[PDB]
């Protein structure tokens, strides 16, 4: 692999955060908050098209949607689903337009995603949330990715937390 991206490709990586059981997402919302980790999904999102979910735009409150500083992409399959000042489309194929796209959820759309994923950029936060049915999941990766784990951190907040960068070709 490599870091640079030519300006003629379609980079497309994936962004979340987890608890250690994998869990993403319940009830409409993320079920911690972690400071670090919006720094760090703002660090690595900023400049590019951030494509997402209609229900993660949804959890977004109104006053804050767009996202600020990046192309927001949201996919519906709704004829009639609206998102004020962003695009709304049917299809991975139709988002992935940019040189660099980052998919920031939810978990239908990371397993949308990931056949077209060379890169994930992972918080996994050290909160012992089990899974429960209707959550929201992380994408699992199969040995086609080699991944790099940092050590465990310890947040501001009082949770440990960690990073991983995985690619493949
Ligand atoms: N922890 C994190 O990193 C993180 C990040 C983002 C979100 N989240 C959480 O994850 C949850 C949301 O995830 P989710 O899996 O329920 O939903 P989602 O992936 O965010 O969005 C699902 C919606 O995307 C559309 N969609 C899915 N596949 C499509 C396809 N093939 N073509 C076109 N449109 C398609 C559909 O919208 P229509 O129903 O309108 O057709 C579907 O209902 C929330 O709890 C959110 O807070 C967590
Ligand atoms: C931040 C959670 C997250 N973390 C990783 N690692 N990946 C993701 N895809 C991811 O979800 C992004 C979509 C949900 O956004 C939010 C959720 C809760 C609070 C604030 C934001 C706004 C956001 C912004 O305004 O940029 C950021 F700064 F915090």
């Amino acid at each position: 692999s490599s870091g640079l991206v030519p300006r003629g490709s379609h980079m497309v990586g994936l962004i979340w955060a987890q608890a250690t059981s994998g869990v993403i997402g319940r009830g409409g919302d993320i079920p911690w908050r972690l400071p670090e980790d919006q720094a760090h999904f703002r660090e690595i999102t900023m400049g590019h098209t951030i494509v997402m979910g209609r229900r993660t735009w949804d959890s977004l409150p109104a006053k804050v949607r767009p996202l600020p500083g990046r192309r927001n992409v949201v996919l519906s399959r709704q004829a009639d689903f609206m998102a004020s000042g962003a695009e709304v489309v049917g299809s991975l194929e139709e988002a992935l337009t940019s040189p660099e796209t980052w998919v920031i959820g939810g978990g239908q759309v990371y397993a949308l995603a990931l056949p077209y994923a060379t890169r994930c950029e992972v918080t996994e936060v050290d909160i012992g949330l089990p899974r429960e049915a209707g959550d929201a999941l992380a994408p699992v990766l199969d040995e086609t990715w080699r991944g790099e784990t940092g050590e465990w951190r310890f947040s501001r907040s009082g949770l440990r937390y960690r990073l991983y960068s995985y690619h493949r070709s």
